[PDB]
């Protein structure tokens, strides 16, 4: 296949969140190939490590990885501001990191329901506010949260992960309107049923993949590498007016 | 006005967030003149037993009061807990609860976002959890669960509150399914900008008039009345294969 | 089973499309239920005419019926007017009338194609038109429009029906705006999947049985009375506010 | 001011309504930049010609303009039937042609609405038909239909327009699925206010100028170009799992 140049990345500052595997390893590897200066946060340090490696091997610039629990907010705001004082301002900011672990409503305590806000919901947040000055400094940004369609889906087996992804437009609606005036674009993108290893690992089974060919309107696997080009876009010059929407990328489930 | 009645809510108890005044209130009174068995928290004391007492007076089942702030889930659900032991199973949950205060992205921290999250979003989860095994042997409820036009509208001004607001759709969504083998119904209910006296005090000014002018199809005030109709079409006999869905009242802005 | 009583509806006049049969039929009946005075047109002159009786028979207000193919505007017109001319100005109209016969792209004639925007979409519009000077006339009114989950659930094997139930949106919300300062409500309701004699026996097998429990968070059949509460509703003083907005009863398949 | 290059798009064959000015225009010459071999149809004869010199003057492969009324059908098949005997198959359908004329309710013949729609609605199913076997043949393709945010506004002075611009999303819909399986993509593209010459001149007033301010997030003209790219993706291979979906260019007003 034959991708697509984004001269407008070349140089640019990009600050991703859970990009050591997944889409976000993809959204990484998809934004260093354009020749953007990449970094990200992770817990998974030895993928992490690696895919930085093989990106700088396959002649791009190598992202910079920093270790941090994104649940730690003055952690992760201190992480974000050593990364600035590295790269300069940061462009681009990509909300990324989740964690889709299935709950029961019944079983759910206080302490996990937290838990599961502070990783799926509250880092996006505080993302923003530790990245907005930088790109007022730069003219200008391109923030993009990642919601899911699970909640479009009324999808059973995790109402505080459906809960946190539907919260996600309105994270983006209300920035968009806040930080439209310093010509900071805000949108959310919205994946289907993502082909990456943990999905097969963890959820995929026989009865998963009936409900994939049903409901598809294209045949074939949804992959991380689908989703990193809608982010591209959306980072690039030739987006440059859309702010506030949704761009669903889901092979017509939803 | 000549309004409906619906026998179905006759005798069915009704747990409501945020019921002393407001919107919470005008679904009080209006279940209450359906002969329903009403129960509310609030932390405003005064206003809350002021109208249990005027519902009494207008001939109707006098609502039970409980003080409780939502912040405290373990306080809230051994309330929720208490009232059943009072009233028997509940039939009905109308999450309506919540706190617009304005702020900016720049100023929130930590605590204020957590603080935002704990007033707007969690305690709607922990509700539900309390609820549903009466549900259960009752042989269903209604769930109805409060949106906001603010995120629809990408307002500004508020974007933790915009995130909570957008989350109930994800709330109502998985639950739906979880819920529905139950013949438990989960609705999102999505007001548009309600004259109540929260809003005259604080947030409406002459520029605000101009915008509903502006925004609104049908001309005059959206009032309490008016969102405590459709919570009471989405808790009776009428709806009873309403789920998953959003009930939008809103004079035409969104 | 104990159904609401909407008092604001007794003595209201009331015009329905395609009210003979199906979901039409129960909202015929649900309004003279209620008080109202009804008028319907159909092409289904037996079945409408039994349905009148049989509501006579039932102690309520007796609908008028006329025969009217939907598909010549100037008869359907006149009807409209003749029919004002028995009853008064109309209060509400419903635009319920439609034809779901399946359909290839590689197949549709120019011919069938305009037959199907005849039947399917062009009614509302003129409906409309020939209701609106009364409506202004009594102070106001309510228009309710039909669309279907089809287009949401992006169907197959009928795009030139998905097309017309999607533009009912367009035709709600323009109108909306432009009739709102008349206080004349518009409204779109879109059913799931109803279990009408018709859908039953033209297009219900083993497998559709099986998508239906699937896709339903509710189980069990969604019936033409679910949806005529919806109508009754939107037509009552209870929903003074509700405008532009699309209302889903479908047991939480979308 | 670097916009994408679109390595899949060179030598692709694209087929474009109403592309002699306006948006149409902007798809046309950003499509010809890439290397794909366009066709398109308008009644704007000099436009047209002047707009595929001027591309030929820029060095790009020269788009073949045929004078076409799309309210003829068979007319429009066959031009579509000749313009595939001189490039082949095509890869890309573009449904761009529209015409926004104001109307009221209250005004509108049954001819003005039948003309309505033949303008603004009935063609985009035609072109689908005409383009799909060679499609198949292809191996796959991508259509992109245009909707409006009038009908996402609830906007006002034209109810046939805001009727066939919400009609776009059943088309994109139920095709979606009727096509998905010959790996043919379809999906619907939503413009803003579009600061077209046809735009400033016919509808744009100093009120209309501050409704743009107020409303959009991003200050500034929304150009034709902005949606030229939106499309130029859709179209690429970058975007080859987006189907059914509705992709909104708007400057953050809805
Ligand atoms: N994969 C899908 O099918 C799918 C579907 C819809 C939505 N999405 C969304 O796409 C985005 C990416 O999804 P994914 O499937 O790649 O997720 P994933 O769980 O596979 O990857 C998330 C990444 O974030 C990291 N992460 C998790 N918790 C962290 C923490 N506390 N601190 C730091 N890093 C942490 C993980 O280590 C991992 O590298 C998410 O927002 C997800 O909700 C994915
Ligand atoms: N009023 C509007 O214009 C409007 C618009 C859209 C959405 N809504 C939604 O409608 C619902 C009700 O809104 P409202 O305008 O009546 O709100 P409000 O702020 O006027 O009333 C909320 C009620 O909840 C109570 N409450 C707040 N914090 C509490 C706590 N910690 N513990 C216990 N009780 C607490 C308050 O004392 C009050 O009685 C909310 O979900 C709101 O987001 C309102
Ligand atoms: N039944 C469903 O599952 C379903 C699903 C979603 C949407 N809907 C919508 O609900 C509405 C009612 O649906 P339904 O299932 O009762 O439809 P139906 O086809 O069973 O009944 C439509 C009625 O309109 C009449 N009608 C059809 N063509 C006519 C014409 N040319 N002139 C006059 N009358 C004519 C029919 O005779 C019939 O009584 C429609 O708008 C439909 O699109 C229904
Ligand atoms: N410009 C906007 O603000 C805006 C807003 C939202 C949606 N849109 C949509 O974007 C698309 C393009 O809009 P536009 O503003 O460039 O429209 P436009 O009216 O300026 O241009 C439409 C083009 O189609 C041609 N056309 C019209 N009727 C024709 C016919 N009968 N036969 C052949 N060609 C015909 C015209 O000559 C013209 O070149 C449309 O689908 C429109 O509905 C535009």
């Amino acid at each position: 296949v034959q991708l697509a140049n984004f001269p407008s990345l070349k140089g640019k500052r990009v600050f991703i969140t859970g990009g050591g595997t997944g889409i976000g390893a993809a959204i990484v590897e998809a934004f260093a190939q354009q020749g953007a200066h990449v970094a990200f946060v992770d817990i998974a340090t030895e993928a992490s490590e690696a895919l930085c490696n093989d990106i700088a091997a396959a002649g791009h610039p190598k992202p910079l990885f920093r270790h941090c629990d994104l649940r730690d907010i003055p952690a992760f705001q201190a992480t974000i501001a050593e990364l600035q004082g590295q790269l300069g301002d940061f462009d681009v900011l990509v909300n990324n990191a989740a964690n889709d672990q299935r709950h029961k409503l019944e079983e759910v305590t206080l302490e996990y329901w937290n838990d599961r806000i502070a990783i799926n919901q509250r880092p996006s947040f505080f993302a923003v506010q530790s990245v907005v000055e930088g790109m007022k400094r730069r003219g200008g940004g391109s923030i993009i949260n990642f919601s899911s369609i699970s909640w479009h889906q009324s999808g059973g087996g995790f109402p505080v992960y459906t809960t946190a992804k539907a919260s996600t437009l309105g994270l983006t609606r209300g920035l968009a309107r806040d930080l439209g005036p310093h010509k900071i674009r805000v949108n959310t993108v919205t994946p289907g049923w993502v082909m990456t290893e943990r999905q097969i690992k963890l959820w995929l089974d026989e009865e998963g993949k009936k409900a994939i060919a049903r409901n598809q309107c294209l045949q074939g696997d949804l992959l991380p590498w689908h989703l990193a080009r809608m982010v591209l876009f959306l980072a690039a010059d030739d987006s440059a007016m859309c702010t506030a929407q949704e761009f669903i990328v889901d092979a017509g489930w939803v």
